C-alpha cells in the first residue's frame, strides 16, 4: 500500500516495539515497594525525564494518559472545574472552531451539563486564529475560566500563533492549554519557553505505542481528576502506572524529536512535489489552509469540486493509495467553505515512513480517480 | 527470588506478548474506511469477540478502556450521572466499605462535586457482604441512583454473592455494577447469568497488557461518556481504539478463563499449604477475609500481632519474598471490624499462574526469622 495516512496515525517505531516488549517481560508494579516494583519506578521515572527533556519540560510536568483524547479531556474539564470551583463567575471558555472533536465534544458537553459558556474564536479562510482576535475576546469578558487553541490543526495542517497567544494569555492571568498532538516531532516543542499552562501529546501519532499520552501540565495549575484514585500521578490522573507504554513514548520521542529538523525538510519536498503534481493534473481542486511556513511539512489537503469525498477514498483504496477525508468538515466549513464544496475533499498526509513512490503512486492513481468520482456523483 | 504479589500485578502471558508485538507492525486506524483500516477494525472487533465469549456478554456489551481504574470510574460517574439527569432525586450511591479505592474514591467526588449521598452496606468480620443488606438498603431509600458490590476482594479475597445481590438490584429497577477485576481467571464469571448492568475488569491482573481494561455494560443501559470525542466505543468512551492492547487482553482472557478450573484447584493446594505452614510456625497471626468457597484461590492475608508492615516487607524482600501489605491501615480491614493498631501488621501473599512450590517453601523458610526481627523492631521503637 502506498500509505498516505499518517495524520490518522503512523507506523511505530520498531525500536519502541522493542524497547515496550523488553519492558513487558519483567514482572512489578511501579507503586509496589519490592524491589520489582522500585525497578518499574525508575524505569517510568527515566521515560519521563527523556520525554520531558525533548517537550522542553520539567520531568514533574508530564502527566501520563491513555492517549491524546483522554490528555484533552483532562486538560479542557479539569482545569475548567478548578476554575469554576474556585471562583464560580469564572466559567467561560474560550476556544477555536477547528479544534479536534476530543477538545470541541468536551467544551460543548461543559456547556450541556457543567453551566459553561463558550466563545469561539473567529477563524481566517487559512483556517488559523490569530494572537489579536484572542485578546479582544478577553478584553471584553471578565469571566473566562480557560483557554484552548489547537497548534497545528489534523485536517488542513495550519500552525496556530501558540506562542504569542500564550503571552497574551499570561497578560490576562488566564490558564492557556494548547493540543499539540500534531506538532510532536513535526514542528519545535518547547514547554517551558511556550507559555502555556497544559500542553496535550498522543504517542502514536509520532511512532509511539497507541493508547498512551500525555498531559505536560504546570506545578502550580489546579486540575479536577477525571479518574480516581489514589492519583498515582501527581494526584490528577489515577490508575496502575503503564510502564511498557510510557517507555515506548519515550524511546519515540526522543527518535521523532532528535530527528525533527531532518524529517521536516524531507517531508516538506515530497509535500510540495504532491501539491504541484495535484494542481497540474487536475481541474477544479484547490488546497486547504495555510503555506509555508505556516503549515505542517507532512500536510496536504485537497477539495476537488463535484466529488464526492467516500467516492473518492474508495477508488483511490481499490488502487492501493491509502488515506482519508479528514472528518461536512466544521474544519472546512469554519474557513467558510460550503457544504456542497467541501464534501469533495481529501486529505493525504506523510510521515517518517513515506518515500519518493508513495508520491509517484498518488499522481499516477489521481486523476483517473477524480474522473470516475466526478462521473459518479454526476448522478 | 519469589513472587507473591499476583494481586498488585501478575506476569504478562509471553503469547500476549506475541500478538501484542504482530499487531504494533502492521499500519492503521480501526476507525479508517481504507484496506488498512479496514484491518485494524476487523482484528479489534474479533478480540472483542474473544473478550465477550469468554464473560458469557455479548460483543457490543464489550466497551475498551484503559484498565480497571477508568472501567470503575466510567461505570460509577457515568451511571450516577446518566440517572440523576434523568430524574435529579436520584443521587444516592450503595456501595461496600471493601471497594477498591477506583470506586470509593469515584463515589466520594460525587458526593464531595455532584451532590452525591451514599449508603454504606455493613460489612461482616469475613470482609463479606449480604444479599438481605441490600434488600433493606433499596427498600428504605427511593431515591438510588446507582449499586456498586466488587465481586472479589483485592485484599483478603472474600468472594461476594454478586449473583443474589444483582437479582435484588433487578427487582427494585437499580441499575448494579460489579468491579470484577480480581475474578477474571479466578472464578467462573458470566456477565449474561448475573443481572448485572455493568462489570469492570483490567488486563493486567490475569495477564494481559498493562494500560487496558474493559467494561462491560448492557445495551440498555445509558452512561454518560468521561471521554469524550469520538466516541468509539458505543458513544461511552472516545480515544482512537487501541488494537494492540486489545488483542494482548484477549490472548490473555482465553488463557486465563480456559485455564480456569485447573488453575483454580492447583493455587488451592499451594495457597492451602501456605497458610498452614504460617500458622504452625508463627505465634499471634490470624487469617483474614472468608473461608474456601467464598475465598479467591490465590489469596492469603495475615496480620502479625506486634509488627509494622513495612519493616516486615522490607525484611522479607530483603530475602527475595516479594509481597504487599494490601493498602493503599487499610480501609477494608477497619470496615471488617479490625482495630487500626491490630491492622498495622497485615501481610497480603498472592499465588498466580506463574506461581511454583518453591514459592511457598521460601516464604516458610524465610518468615519466622523476619516476623520475630520485625516484632523485635517493633520494641525497640516503642523503647
Amino acid at each position: 500500500s502506498a500509505y498516505l495516512d499518517h495524520a490518522a496515525t503512523t507506523p511505530m517505531h520498531p525500536a519502541a516495539i522493542e524497547a515496550m516488549a523488553a519492558v513487558q517481560r519483567t514482572i512489578g508494579n511501579a507503586s509496589s515497594l519490592h524491589t520489582s516494583g522500585r525497578s518499574a519506578r525508575r524505569r517510568i521515572e527515566e521515560a519521563r525525564e527523556l520525554i520531558a527533556d525533548k517537550l522542553g519540560a520539567r520531568p514533574s510536568e508530564v502527566i501520563f494518559t491513555a492517549g491524546g483524547t483522554e490528555s484533552d479531556n483532562l486538560a479542557v474539564k479539569g482545569i475548567y472545574w478548578a476554575r469554576r470551583d474556585a471562583e464560580p463567575h469564572r466559567r467561560r471558555i474560550v476556544t477555536t472552531e477547528v479544534e479536534h472533536h476530543a477538545v470541541l465534544d468536551s467544551v460543548n458537553w461543559l456547556v450541556e451539563h457543567e453551566g459553561a459558556h463558550v466563545t469561539w474564536l473567529p477563524t481566517a479562510a487559512d483556517g488559523s486564529v490569530s494572537a489579536t482576535a484572542l485578546r479582544e475576546a478577553l478584553q471584553s469578558h471578565d469571566d473566562v475560566a480557560l483557554v484552548s487553541v489547537m497548534w497545528a490543526n489534523n485536517e488542513v495542517g495550519t500552525i496556530l500563533p501558540i506562542a504569542e497567544m500564550s503571552v497574551v494569555a499570561m497578560e490576562f492571568g488566564v490558564p492557556m492549554h494548547s493540543d499539540a498532538i500534531q506538532a510532536v516531532g513535526q514542528l519545535p516543542l518547547d514547554f517551558g519557553a511556550s507559555g502555556l499552562s497544559a500542553m496535550s501529546v498522543a504517542g502514536h501519532k509520532f511512532g509511539g505505542p497507541p493508547g498512551v499520552g500525555a498531559l505536560l501540565l504546570r506545578r502550580d495549575v489546579t486540575c479536577v481528576p477525571l479518574m480516581h484514585g489514589g492519583g498515582q500521578e501527581r494526584d490528577i490522573r489515577s490508575g496502575t502506572p503503564d510502564v511498557a507504554s510510557a517507555v515506548g513514548m519515550a524511546t519515540a520521542a526522543q527518535i521523532a524529536v532528535d530527528g525533527l529538523e531532518e524529517n521536516s525538510a524531507r517531508l516538506r519536498l515530497l509535500r510540495d512535489r504532491l501539491v504541484e503534481g495535484v494542481l497540474a493534473e487536475i481541474d477544479d481542486v484547490c488546497l486547504n489552509g495555510a503555506d509555508d511556513p505556516m503549515r505542517l511539512a507532512g500536510n496536504a489537503h485537497f477539495t476537488f469540486r463535484g466529488c464526492e469525498g467516500d467516492a473518492l477514498l474508495m477508488l483511490l483504496d481499490a488502487n492501493g493509495i491509502e488515506c482519508s477525508t479528514g472528518s461536512p468538515s466544521h474544519v472546512l466549513i469554519a474557513m467558510g467553505v460550503d457544504a456542497a464544496s467541501a464534501r469533495g475533499s481529501l486529505r493525504l498526509s506523510l510521515g517518517h515512513t513515506s518515500v519518493e513512490a508513495d508520491v509517484d503512486a498518488a499522481l499516477e492513481v489521481l486523476p483517473g480517480a477524480v474522473a470516475r468520482a466526478r462521473r459518479a456523483a454526476l448522478a
